[PDB]
């Protein structure tokens, strides 16, 4: 058993190394320590101070410098006894303070132990290097083991979910959140690999392969290199792994949320557009290139503006293969693939269209190359296109009259088109995939959510509000859930909100919240950004406690979110909400000779939102998501980024701690710390502590009687612990004191 074979890779890579002895006296120490901030300005920066003396109410310790200081006992951040460094669950910690928590994570990370539990959560810190803990051999060790039986791992929470499903006949969910680059998508892919393996029907299976090939397809079209991650997911996703009554994988379905369409037409410096563009340019066959009027990235406006066309240690040509191979496995025909390619190319050509003026104020196409290129690949009438771009007919109530747009408006229109095409294509892909894997008649499911946690940038826009509104809801669900689950534990053992207000501000109908007001402004063609922001301040400024009207800025507003205050900039919200496309453009494309192209514009499912705004739509998708989640038994994973530099072996204190504060980890410890944080199995207590009392023997039947014995020996406050049917519950700091007692 690799599990009890101290020489196995399991032991080397997932466990804290065990020596020849386990004796209590090993860890004996005379010193006591306290975590302190050497600079009170740097609050997340701590050092360990050794305690020297104590008054009845305060502690006096020695700094690193050799300097002496004092602290109130009630404010002190005591350091846990060394026996606690590296524990697998932060819940076993006696002193539960911020520096203590950070420290356990750190001790673990130093030994490359990236996974740690924190009560209900599985905390996962990005290693930024490969650790061989995801092999088939690793998968087989985790099959059927209880949480406590094995080391923390994504595979373990995945197995727990699976056993619960079979045993309770209840659907399950895994929520994996955290910042960009924290490791969400990596862990998500591990869940799927694990499941496909433990629940798949292979004697060597097709379904299983298809399911596995699904994400690569989506990552090509929805991931991009950003400054925070070379493989950023520019969309949220919910994966439902479907099973039959017997527990075998039977299908799957995918839901996507919020694709960043704007990146297709603009990228920040150093970033890239979606991977596919590069993959196509790099691996199209010489025949494909000519058929697509293809060239180099440098030759395309949508690709030559960031200053970055490739990713280090990444071959777009080689990635292309992988992409195409997945499409093949999944079921896309050569034609369908072909058409996808034409679309991707066409978008590139549209991007090179240059509008010039002079005539007057109207726009003109002196050059017509690119137009022709795109026309061709799209299978549409170039002249129609031209006209639909520069001379859209607009409805003036009675009159349907074609407007002659200036270059700007003409450009912006082409851009809206590109965005419409890309976004529709992505939905088509997802629907396609779902058509192949989705089983109408599934018995049970395990759903995995891979989405960002709270987003707080310099500039926060409409997209960030959507994300933060999602996180307010997820966080609330977490809080409801932990509440029940702690309450249930106390019961089994026989021992003795703010969220809503922010949510209401956002999505309330009466009084109307932010989204309602935005939607209302959305029916007025002539409404502007000022109109809208004036309306928000009118309703909430000095009127809603979660809102803040800035002292000087006239284009922003603040929302107090769970993770802190966020300032939103209103620019372009109206447009974003309406996501407008000229009808003459829709007409142009409706007539495509291309089979997929046509679908993008003729299937209400892909072409239309429902008249629904973008906010309203989102609101609805969130509500269905939440509804499903509410029917599952949830599992929470929090992915943590170690630093903002993408480096291994560099766990930065402030970076980490900020994260732990935003994602709810610290609050749960806070909550937990309040009651009886430590809950030890009677038998286990005795094993270690029998020596402390001139009475008890390590091995006993009446473990409780034993436990009581020691407690009594040491003369411990009956308020410091509660007797449970199986566990002895301990208040914060108590266990540390015991550990601190002499043999
Ligand atoms: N457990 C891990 N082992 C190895 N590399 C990882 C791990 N977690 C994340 N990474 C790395 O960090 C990069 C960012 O991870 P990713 O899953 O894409 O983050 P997220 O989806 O949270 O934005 C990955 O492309 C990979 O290099
Ligand atoms: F960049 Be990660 F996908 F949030
Ligand atoms: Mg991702």
């Amino acid at each position: 058993n690799p599990i009890h074979d101290r020489t196995s890779d399991y032991h080397k890579y997932l466990k804290v190394k065990q020596g020849d002895s386990d004796l209590f006296k090993l860890t004996v120490s005379d010193k006591r320590y306290i975590w302190y901030n050497p600079d009170p300005d740097e609050r997340d920066s701590y050092e360990c101070g050794e305690i020297v003396s104590e008054t009845s109410d305060s502690f006096t310790f020695k700094t690193v410098d050799g300097q002496d200081r004092q602290v109130k006992k009630d404010d002190a951040n005591q350091r846990n006894p060394i026996k606690f460094d590296g524990v697998e669950d932060m819940s076993e910690l006696s002193y539960l303070n911020e520096p203590a928590v950070f420290h356990n994570l750190r001790v673990r990370y130093n030994q490359d132990l990236i996974y740690t539990y924190s009560g209900l959560f599985l905390v996962a810190v990005n290693p930024f290097k490969r650790i061989p803990i995801y092999t088939q051999e690793m998968v087989d060790i985790f099959k059927g083991r209880r949480r406590n039986e094995v080391a923390p791992h994504i595979f373990a929470i995945s197995d727990v979910a699976y056993r619960s499903m079979l045993d309770d006949r209840q659907n399950q969910s895994l929520l994996i959140t955290g910042e960009s680059g924290a490791g969400k998508t990596e862990n998500t892919k591990k869940v799927i690999q694990y499941l496909a393996s433990v629940a798949g029907r292979n004697q060597a299976g097709v379904l299983e392969q298809q399911i596995l090939q699904a994400n690569p397809i989506l990552e090509a079209f929805g991931n991009a290199k950003t400054t925070r991650n070379n493989n950023s997911s520019r969309f949220g996703k919910f994966i439902e792994i479907q099973f039959n009554n017997a527990g075998f994988i039977s299908g799957a379905s995918i839901q996507s949320y919020l694709l960043e369409k704007s990146r297709v037409v603009f990228q920040s410096e150093t970033e890239r557009n979606y991977h596919i563009f590069y993959q196509l340019l790099a691996g199209a066959t010489a025949e494909e290139k000519k058929a697509l009027h293809l060239a180099g990235p440098e030759s395309f406006n949508y690709l030559n503006q960031s200053g970055c066309v490739d990713i280090k240690g990444v071959s777009d040509e080689d990635e292309f293969k992988i992409t195409r191979q997945a499409m093949d496995i999944v079921g896309f025909s050569q034609e369908e693939q072909m058409s996808i390619f034409k679309i991707i190319a066409g978008i590139l050509h549209l991007g090179n269209i240059k509008f010039e003026k002079g005539a007057g104020e109207g726009a003109v196409l002196k050059d017509k190359t690119a137009l022709n290129a795109a026309s061709t690949v799209f299978g549409v009438n170039p002249s129609v296109l031209e006209k639909a771009l520069m001379e859209p007919r607009i409805l003036a109530g009675r009159d349907l009259v074609a407007q002659h747009l200036n270059v700007e408006k003409s450009s912006s229109s082409r851009d809206a088109l590109v965005k419409a095409l890309y976004g529709r294509l992505f939905l088509w892909l997802v629907k396609k995939i779902n058509n192949v894997l989705c089983s109408e008649r599934a018995a049970y499911f395990i759903g995995v959510l891979d989405i960002s946690g709270f987003e707080i940038f310099k500039v926060n826009s409409f997209e960030q509000l959507c994300i933060n509104y999602t996180n307010e809801k997820l966080q609330q669900f977490f809080n409801h859930h932990m509440f029940k689950v702690e309450q249930e534990e106390y019961l089994k053992e026989k021992i003795n909100l703010d969220s809503q207000a922010t949510i209401d501000l956002i999505d309330g109908r009466q009084p109307p919240g932010i989204l309602a007001l935005l939607d209302e402004q959305s029916v007025f063609p002539n409404a502007t950004d000022n109109t809208l922001i004036t309306k928000l301040h009118s309703h909430f400024s000095k009127k809603n406690a979660k809102y803040e009207e800035p002292r000087f800025s006239k284009t922003e507003f603040g929302v107090t979110h769970y993770a802190g205050q966020v300032m939103y900039e209103i620019q372009d919200w109206l447009e974003k909400n309406k996501d407008p496309l000229q009808q003459d453009l829709e007409l142009c494309f409706k007539d495509s000779s291309d089979n997929v192209v046509t679908k993008l514009f003729n299937d209400p499912n892909i072409a239309s939102r429902a008249f629904i705004t973008v906010a309203a739509q989102y609101k609805e998708q969130l509500a269905s998501l939440m509804a499903t989640l509410e029917t599952t038994n949830p599992h929470f994973v929090r992915c943590i980024i170690p630093n903002n530099k993408q480096l291994p072996a560099k766990l930065e204190d402030k970076v980490v701690l900020d994260q732990l504060r935003c994602n709810g980890v610290l609050e749960g410890i806070r909550i937990t710390r309040k009651g009886f944080p430590n809950r030890i199995i009677y038998a286990d207590f005795v094993k270690r502590y029998y020596l402390l009392a001139p009475n008890v023997p390590r091995d006993a039947e009446d473990s409780q009687k034993a436990t009581d014995a020691v407690l009594k020996h040491l003369n411990i406050d009956p308020e410091q612990y509660r007797f449970g049917i199986t566990k002895i519950f301990f208040r914060a700091g108590q266990l540390a004191r015991i550990e601190e007692a002499r043999e």
